């Protein structure tokens, strides 16, 4: 299935195929894998549009808030041939856009909100 | 980020130096980055740019990819973000990886599964 899990702290970890029940030590936490999240569903929903050979996530079907207190932190594409993670800038729209190889394709994309933790959308 | 790699994978960014993770009933700490006492020549990824893609080749002389010695994957660090690409065992020890053109290469990791990561620019 080439699994994605996530745990985090601050940064951190991206785990392919993480037996269940991982987790990592790190300072002392020791952090769990994180869940993927209805009434949340609008905000947070990674919406995915291809165009050739770039793909454009934007977190909304209408758009999250992306402010200091309250901000999508990362998008995360799953493709057949690889992973991406791309940070979003804190004060800049709640999308990023990928590119792929002509080999490539998209299969699954993944957002972090600093306060509702992770989602997943295709 | 600082890249990490945990190798069963999992990647760490600015993970804390002495991070362990619990992979099912496996522990992985962070490999060393350059630090196998094996070829350069055939394990420092070489990098190519042309146009918005990005080629890397393991290494200058291409690095066997057979069964039992093969480069598993190619990592790519840029200024907007991360990649990680398989590499099939049947294939050339090389890969290519796809930027918007916002973003540019700055370095590039691979494992070999029997001596370990490796970067380059
Ligand atoms: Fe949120
Ligand atoms: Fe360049
Ligand atoms: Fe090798
Ligand atoms: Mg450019």
């Amino acid at each position: 299935g080439r699994e994605l899990s996530f745990f985090l702290q601050a940064g951190f970890f991206l785990g392919m195929d993480a037996p269940a029940g991982s987790s990592v030590a790190c300072g002392s936490e020791v952090l769990r894998a994180v869940p993927v999240g209805d009434a949340a569903k609008e905000k947070h929903i990674p919406v995915v549009e291809v165009h050739g050979h770039e793909v454009k996530v934007k977190v909304g079907s209408v758009a999250h808030p992306m402010t200091p207190e309250h901000y999508i932190a990362w998008v995360c594409l799953k493709t057949r041939k690889g992973i991406q993670l791309k940070e979003l800038p804190v004060d800049g729209a709640p999308e990023v856009t990928f590119a792929l190889t002509a080999d490539d394709q998209v299969l699954e994309a993944y957002e972090f909100c600093n306060l509702h933790g992770v989602w997943s959308g295709k």
